[PDB]
């Protein structure tokens, strides 16, 4: 189990943020891997990949993942100027996070079609501090908690729809729950 913050584990960066309201535990495994146990936590988003990513990025993804609530399994990341918070979210809970979000285009990748939308953050947390921020979404028809996400894919069809990219900042898979409860075990490569 880890301090919230960032860094590099077995070759892998890594980031675990939470809000501070306790009942999440995120650990570190061997090679890509990590865990999450949760119990009635709050908001939380935890996960290993790169930093930098890339716009090009095979990410290989492989484990199981239990969400008891509001939790997502996603491909996530940033990218600054402009800031942007991206999800290409392979699986969630009780809540898909496009609810209520304007469906700006489909892409067909890896094994599924997924719907894409744009939502807004005001005056929220960010890698830069308090922001408001576009975020994007790829949302995957088809739940899995293994596989293979050619995020160029996702890049190049966010674009073609008018949702840029800056520069990338850490690209992770990532476990994101909101207060809610469940256990993960991912591998990442
Ligand atoms: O100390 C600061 C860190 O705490 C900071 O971390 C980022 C804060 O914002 C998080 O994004 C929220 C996570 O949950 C959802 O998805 C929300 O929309 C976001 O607001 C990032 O996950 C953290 O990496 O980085 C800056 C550092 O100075």
């Amino acid at each position: 189990t880890i301090q919230p913050g960032t860094g590099y584990n077995n070759g892998y960066f890594y980031s675990y943020w939470n809000d501070g309201h306790g009942g999440v535990t995120y650990t570190n495994g061997p090679g890509g891997q990590f865990s999450v146990n949760w119990s009635n936590s709050g908001n939380f988003v935890g996960g290993k990949g790169w930093q930098p990513g890339t716009k090009n990025k095979v990410i290989n993804f492989s484990g199981s993942y239990n969400p008891n609530g509001n939790s997502y399994l996603s491909v996530y990341g940033w990218s600054r100027n402009p800031l942007i918070e991206y999800f290409i979210v392979e699986n969630f809970g009780t809540y898909n996070p496009s609810t209520g979000a304007t469906k700006l285009g489909e892409v067909t990748s890896d094994g599924s079609v997924y719907d894409i939308y744009r939502t807004q953050r005001v005056n929220q947390p960010s890698i830069i501090g308090t922001a408001t921020f576009y975020q994007y979404w790829s949302v995957r028809r088809n739940h899995r908690s293994s596989g293979s996400v050619n995020t160029a894919n996702h890049f190049n069809a966010w674009a073609q729809q008018g949702l840029t990219l800056g520069t990338m900042d850490y690209q992770i898979v990532a476990v994101e729950g909101y207060f809610s409860s469940g256990s993960a075990s991912i591998t990442v490569s």
